[PDB]
């Protein structure tokens, strides 16, 4: 598939607060503009005891910086999950040290290469150079055509 995904992943570790530091999409249109249909801002990851992952985020739709709730259900491979929101159905965890940074992608199995959007999340509202280093290292192999990194000030702001 599209993954170079994480092996030996404990989902329960990723629990708590997260900030969208950086994001990137094959199709420019999806991340282009604030209102773009995959311009989502992760707030918190709440992994359920079932082994699934609930994901809390902000998306700009109509005027307000709305806040949605997506549940990524566990598949065969621990590092891949089944969502059904934002016209995506897959969530791939590429890498994470749990403590600082977490790299992941969203894509539609239907059209991966047009649907693929990948975010560098961080634990602290501070642009970590280590996180971005490993993020861009992963994105070299990917066919990304838009790339967005934010600043601590943005990361605290609402649709930051
Ligand atoms: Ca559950």
């Amino acid at each position: 598939i599209v993954t170079q995904t994480m092996k030996g992943l404990d989902i329960q570790k990723v629990a708590g607060t997260w900030y969208s530091l950086a994001m990137a999409a094959s199709d420019i249109s999806l991340l282009d503009a604030q209102s773009a249909p995959l311009r989502v801002y992760v707030e918190e990851l709440k992994p359920t005891p079932e082994g699934d992952l609930e994901i809390l985020l902000q998306k700009w739709e109509n005027g307000e910086c709305a806040q949605k709730k997506i549940i990524a259900e566990k598949t065969k491979i621990p590092a891949v999950f089944k969502i059904d929101a934002l016209n995506e159905n897959k969530v791939l965890v590429l890498d994470t040290d749990y403590k600082k940074y977490l790299l992941f992608c969203m894509e539609n199995s239907a059209e991966p290469e047009q649907s693929l959007a990948c975010q560098c999340l961080v634990r602290t509202p501070e642009v970590d150079d280590e996180a971005l280093e490993k993020f861009d290292k992963a994105l070299k192999a990917l066919p990304m055509h838009i790339r967005l990194s934010f600043n601590p000030t943005q990361l605290e702001e609402q649709c930051h």
